């Protein structure tokens, strides 16, 4: 990554081998689960694309996702290309050529050109945006490997009601790729419970999640 | 988190993966038991709002308290936005959302912390995050603190024990103390009562031993 | 903690994940064994009284233990507030304010103003203030957590005499006898308790015999 | 390995002992899986080819693919030779001989020389060259280990078309050694290799179909 | 400890919890095996008396060794205060042992020109101590220590040294080479005597593969 | 370790604990596999010979093994105060951390021009573990014949690694070991081999022998 020493200088430093094998973990045992998400977005903090091909090419398996990655890669960057095309003729002394597509993934630009994108005055940050395509994929790819509906969640006659809710946000956030309705509400108190539904629409409409599980507690 | 360099000044760094690891594996193993919350509020020291964000976005289960706390901090964000409705310099105030993360960037949130005056928007968020989780915590709490009895060969310290943790998941004030009184055993119930009033725990489980 | 940076100067820093940890899991794993307050003197070196409240805190269970030493140290804050009357006379315009029992505890006071007196010329150490009186507390709880009394520490018929040592000063540290009670007590008690065995080697070696020797001979 | 410190100096650093175990224990789990090559590139950061010789080294198993990889190295270090033969003459003042395929190689070449090559103005990457060739040779032999070739790649009757394709790209990447492997060739046996539901659902969808739309429309079959 | 920065001062350290956890377990288990005596020399590198005493204090187990230790620690301090009956105040015995001393005056000794290793004065007691423990601690004496009828004569040489390290608390003379020859396996020890006197060890083990 | 600060200068440092339990640990599990050397090689990198003497003697086991390193330690030794007759000057104890103190290590070791002590015990220290690697090589090379149905593969990790072994060295090939590996194939392999003809590379020689 690219982080700022003690001199206040904005340095590149060696990918740590912790990152790495923190990285490599949590993808295989968590697989793509939503929480995935954020905990990449938070080991490629001041990643360099390089750094972030390095993450995404040390995973083993799931290559189907990977190269279903690699297509919204390609997507993004082409959008790149066609939003900001790359004038020719020589570069100015003192500048930085223009990034393209694949410059922004690593794969036609040099660690000194990234590291020179990223330090430079006014800065170009390739990390980040490379880092949002592939947010983008990873997040295309978290709704794929949903595996149950919202609609198959129904709280069982003897499930306590937190487990159900549980469950419930659970798949939710699994097929959202994000964990932000009132149809969602309905969904919710219609499958609870004979009992759970009754205390539930007991409660009346405009009822915190706090409050449905209180009056649920223990029935 | 926001930290003080060997050279006395003020920078961003990133989140280290050991914190998040730690803060992912308390709550994989400890739920929401009282002692998480300290352990959160240490391992988020000097934490930005979307450090914040990190250490709650990576958990993975619970999220029916991960929902209620979004809910808390919706309401504690509309509360911010109710209490806090030209300079040519006035740098603009940060709304509820904006102190949650949503609607703010890294470099508005290390704006307002390391401003003159500072706007610790991650102490605020933090403390929003701390009212929720005290919410979580009283919730999961198993027992209430009126069914804590002491058992009729139960160690009295083991009863203290089961009293207090109870008592600190539901408090998550010194009258619901009385009741460790009130729910000894016989012969514990009356020593500790003639011992009277003034006597501390100490004295309690000596003479309960 | 406050630790010193590069140019000497006494700053606040985070207080590690590793240093939690190793707290969290020495109670967990020794409960209040003697060697847990040693651990958490070294464990919380240069610490704030927030860092103290801390690791305190973060203990999960032992709530009788804990609630004990909460007395503890309003007790001992309660007789710093006695022995440090607030004067009501001319203070100095430079006059900062000494810290009372609850602000040394870290209830009533901020960090900074931790800081602040820790960091002072000349510096009032509340954390070492507070560490006194956790550790005071620490020392009632692991002698009343004692299990079992020196008198009844008896070298078994085919025991080793080492184990049963080990056991006799295990036993007198978690009883924590002073100097003179110990050396009688364990004069009388170490040679008195042993198996026929080896009070018979123990005698045969004459008085004065050091620990050494005792051992040694009855290897 | 030569990196930065706080005060933006270009040191030489001792490598340490994580890296050492890392690079050891990717290698007795993962073999010579493709992702090895990408892990190696990663704890090689910034190495200097005593580094890069101590890594290899350390290997325990794997003498084959390790006498091997000497062969490539060879090779490539003549080749490097026969593109720069350094001239038979006195050394410039203020300037450092020009190094040879083994000095490159960290053989015939000592530390400091090494250092003064990787931090000289401009620099001469020794240790990027090598980690080069290392990589040449390490891709020969994942792309020699791998087991199965990508014609016998059949999606089962009842495999899930998403394992079907995990199986699909996962051979194909140990079989060239890289990721851009998706052509026409590899999208039309893809395809064609599919059970007769989702070959006729993948057929239905038309040309030009995204791995995310063939992923889905087979879905549950 | 007492360590060096990067800016060439020699300042004063917290010890690291890294280092606590280490010894711990390192007591823990290898018991008082030789190996734990240079094991601590290391981990207590630029120590102050304060912090070997905290390595001490941690262990939790072999009270029996530590009471001994402690004697050993006192008949030492004796000796020193035996031995030493703007000047600057010279340590005594309990000062070195860190019992009548404070961190402060331990740095005084330690950074002073010329210094007074106060820490490694009191690292040399320690290991005096552990020395006798590891000799005592050692399960069998080297007399009992002979080549079984199937053992490989490399196993059997590697209990030999072994446990005279053990015995010794050190392993670094004839009468081990002569004992050595004279243990083994009625055909090692024909094929020892006839590779004559002044026989290496590799010389010993090389002709019984 | 001697180690660079920020302010460019050669300074001490204590020995990591990370080190020392690498160190043990890759004894303990390696036992005297040829790769321990490298291991130890970079474990020791800028180590003083106090360093080495503990991360020698922190091994438990292998007694044997270390007794022989500490005899060719004082061989080494002996040698150089024959070598060399005589701050002051340093004897061959004075390498091996025996006769010296930590000052005196640094002072040599941070010397212009430096005196490295630390390289010299690490030369001989290499050198006794060198013997001790050779010795410990289970199986001689001319044993190593591939099995009816054993993968070429495998036959050749054997036949390296344990010519490794038996040389301590992996700069072992030469055309003895080429006749050796192709005469000890299997009737197959050593056919499909010898139609390769004379020159063929070891990668040639695998893939002509896969399957
Ligand atoms: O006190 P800590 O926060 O736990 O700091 C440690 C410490 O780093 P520094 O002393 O440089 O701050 C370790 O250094 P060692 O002395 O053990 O070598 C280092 O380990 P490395 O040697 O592997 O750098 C480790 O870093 P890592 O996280 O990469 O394990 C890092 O811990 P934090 O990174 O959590 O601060
Ligand atoms: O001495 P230990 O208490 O057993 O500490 C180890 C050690 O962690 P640290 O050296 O960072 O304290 C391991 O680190 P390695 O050097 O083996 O890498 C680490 O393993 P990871 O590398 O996987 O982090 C492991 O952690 P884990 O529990 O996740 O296996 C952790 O053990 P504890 O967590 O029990 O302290």
């Amino acid at each position: 990554p690219i982080v700022q020493n003690l001199q206040g200088q904005m340095v590149h430093q060696c990918i740590s081998p912790r990152t790495l094998n923190a990285w490599v973990k949590v993808v295989e045992e968590k697989a793509f689960s939503p929480e995935v998400i954020p905990m990449f977005s938070a080991l490629s903090c001041g990643a360099t694309p390089q750094d972030l091909n390095t993450m995404l090419n040390t995973v083993g398996g799931h290559q189907a996702a990977m190269q279903m990655l690699k297509e919204t890669i390609n997507e993004e960057a082409a959008e790149w290309d066609r939003l900001h095309p790359v004038h020719a003729g020589p570069i100015a002394p003192g500048q930085m050529r223009e990034p393209r597509g694949s410059d922004i993934a690593g794969t036609t630009s040099t660690l000194q050109e990234q590291i020179g994108w990223m330090t430079h005055n006014p800065p170009i940050p390739v990390g980040e945006i490379y880092k949002r395509w592939i947010i983008l994929g990873l997040n295309k790819i978290v709704r794929m490997y949903s595996p149950t509906s919202i609609l198959d969640i129904r709280q069982g006659p003897k499930e306590p009601f937190r487990d159900y809710v549980d469950r419930f946000y659970k798949t939710l956030r699994a097929e959202q790729a994000s964990q932000e309705n009132a149809a969602t509400e309905t969904l919710l108190v219609q499958n609870a419970n004979p009992d759970c539904k009754t205390i539930l629409k007991a409660l009346g409409p405009g009822a915190t999640l706090e409050e449905m599980m209180t009056a649920c507690q223990g029935v």
